[PDB]
């Protein structure tokens, strides 16, 4: 069976396709046109685009496949280093992370953070309660600045103090450039060419910034002895208890690096989408704001109360469906193995799992894949296995998810409680790409309803 394939450009095969400041959105036209799967050729490589819960399933079988790390991960490496994020399941620092920070992650450690996302999630309403009349707000902006703090303090303990800035910090401004510099390296021929000198030279500037600062935590936490029982304290502290060593103090750095863009980014994406497809779908929002008067009926959220907000809960997992703001996910063939009885694979082969493109299977979702509907998760259950993949799969599944999850129900509740919204420009849905997804230029105004914090 002929594997379909788009368009090719003589000798760069479909490498040209990627020249875009819209990769993602790119391939998903492509899956729409092409099917389930399709293949992707570029000088001296190969993948495979998937999109049907029906050959999902199979890639996510994780004795017939492993996670790969795609070439965006690689770039990523050079800073991320041997981070959970940026390692291989087979490197000795995978399964020691893993085992040390896992219980640090659950459903139940949110308890011990709780009160340090309220401090953040009360910075972001006091800032919206003191607009005046006629301003609005630049929500990717604004809801950056407060997953960057919270996943800061709650796990450093660290305030980047992000409310208090319009110019986002110099640990940042590294961090974004170096995710930059990552991205373009994928669409670049001859690395090596003397023009990308300059770059080469801001990118090991900017990996210096982002060592130093962390490193310097490190060492103060360690010297000061002073206890937390944060994220930092559990690395410092903690031994695995399968080798029963502790993480060294490098990839310890590696991991908060790791945590600070992965603990914030596809979140501040999330509540993007998720306030965007409230302001556009008005008798979702009424809802979802009724559910937050009802609950949230104290001055100071408690967890309790944040785990009471299902219907909150059901809209973050239906702006995941639709723009799910890690979009992909890499993984290759531990043996020779047949895909769908159709296509054969090779050890090593690799396969992209395209995120939105899933989650507009309409065997699995129906006919109005489009459509902004929560009521789908009334029962999170009732979702096929490998449906809903916003968060990966398996023992590589992203470990963040219950903190990401309970700091956005949070936020999304407060903000739902406290105001009311006007799409007061009639924003036209205009998604960026930086390796995440982001609705660019996205504002609303926020009439407060004076309540009392
Ligand atoms: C809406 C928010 C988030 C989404 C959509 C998201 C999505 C994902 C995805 C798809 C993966 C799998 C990557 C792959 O297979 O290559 C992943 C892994 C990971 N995520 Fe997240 N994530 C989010 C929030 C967070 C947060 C808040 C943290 C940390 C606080 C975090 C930390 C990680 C880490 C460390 C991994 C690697 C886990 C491992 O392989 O051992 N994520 N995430
Ligand atoms: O990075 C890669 O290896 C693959 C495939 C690829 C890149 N170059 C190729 C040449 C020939 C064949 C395949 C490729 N790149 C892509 O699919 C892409 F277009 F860059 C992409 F979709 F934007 C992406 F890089 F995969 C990606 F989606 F941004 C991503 F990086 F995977 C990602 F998803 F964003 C991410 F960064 F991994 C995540 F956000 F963390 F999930």
């Amino acid at each position: 069976k002929e594997m379909p394939q788009p368009k090719t450009f003589g000798e760069l095969k479909n490498l040209p396709l990627l020249n875009t400041d819209k990769p993602v959105q790119a391939l998903m036209k492509i899956a729409d046109e092409l099917g389930e799967i399709f293949k992707f050729e570029a000088p001296g490589r190969v993948t495979r685009y998937l999109s049907s819960q029906r050959l999902i399933k199979e890639a996510c079988d994780e004795s017939r496949f492993d996670k790969n790390l795609s070439q965006a991960l690689k770039f990523v490496r050079d800073f991320a280093g041997d981070g959970l994020f940026t390692s291989w399941t087979h490197e000795k620092n995978w399964k020691k992370a893993h085992n040390i920070l896992l219980p640090s992650f659950s459903q139940q450690a949110m308890k011990g953070y709780h009160a340090m996302m309220v401090d953040i999630a009360v910075q972001l309403v006091q800032k919206w309660e003191r607009l005046n009349a006629d301003e609005h707000i630049e929500v990717p902006e604004d809801m950056t600045r407060l997953t960057l703090d919270t996943i800061g303090l709650c796990g450093f303990n660290y305030r980047f103090n992000s409310f208090y800035r319009d110019q986002p910090h110099p640990f940042i401004t590294s961090m974004v450039r170096a995710l930059d510099e990552a991205m373009n390296k994928l669409q670049r021929a001859n690395p090596d060419d003397p023009a990308y000198d300059e770059n080469k030279r801001q990118f090991q500037e900017d990996i210096k910034v982002m060592n130093d600062l962390v490193d310097k935590i490190i060492a103060d936490r360690k010297a000061s002895g002073e206890q937390s029982d944060d994220l930092l304290t559990h690395m410092l502290n903690g031994k695995d208890p399968e080798t029963g060593e502790p993480l060294d103090d490098e990839n310890i750095r590696y991991q908060i690096i790791t945590f600070l863009i992965a603990g914030h980014e596809t979140t501040s994406g999330l509540l993007s989408f998720a306030l965007y497809f409230l302001v556009k779908n008005p008798h979702v929002l009424q809802k979802a704001a009724e559910e937050a008067a009802r609950v949230l009926v104290d001055p100071v959220p408690s967890y309790k109360q944040v785990k009471q907000l299902k219907y909150v809960g059901m809209v973050l997992n239906e702006a995941l469906r639709l723009w799910p703001t890690a979009p992909a996910f890499s993984l290759y063939a531990k043996e020779d193995t047949v895909l769908g009885g159709e296509y054969p694979l090779e050890k090593g082969d690799e396969l992209m799992v395209l995120i939105p493109q899933l989650h507009r299977d309409k065997t699995i979702w129906g006919d109005d894949v489009e459509e902004f509907r929560p009521e789908r998760f009334e029962n999170p259950s009732a979702i096929p296995q490998h449906a809903f993949k916003p968060f990966g799969n398996g023992q590589r599944a992203c470990i963040g998810q219950q903190f990401a999850l309970h700091e956005a129900t949070l936020v999304l509740g407060m903000m739902l409680k406290h105001f009311d919204f006007e799409d007061h420009t009639n924003y036209e849905l205009d998604i960026k790409e930086t390796l995440t997804l982001k609705p660019e230029g996205f504002v609303v105004k926020a009439k407060s309803k004076k309540i009392p914090l």
